[PDB]
């Protein structure tokens, strides 16, 4: 229900572009935590990362909210290599 975590990605070979399409009906979201599937994480809203190995990555990101509650959506990615 609240907040709604949610996200868009932009693949160009190994490197992502996000955008942020994350809501809140009740409060206001005030931090996130990115984890790209790989071993790193980001705090940023709508980060920029990139990959090493051609493959699948999971991306998942969690949002909080004003009130101290999160929500998570993942969306599984294919980078490749040239
Ligand atoms: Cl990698
Ligand atoms: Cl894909
Ligand atoms: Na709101």
């Amino acid at each position: 229900i609240a907040p709604v975590a949610r996200f868009e990605l932009k693949v160009e070979g190994l490197s992502v572009m996000s955008q942020n399409t994350s809501s809140d009906s009740d409060g206001n979201i005030v931090s996130y935590l990115w984890d790209f599937g790989n071993g790193q994480t980001s705090t940023e809203a709508a980060p920029t990362w990139s990959y090493t190995k051609a493959g699948s990555y999971s991306v998942t990101l969690t949002v909080t909210d004003d009130k101290g509650d999160s929500d998570t959506h993942q969306q599984t990615i294919k980078v490749d290599t040239p």
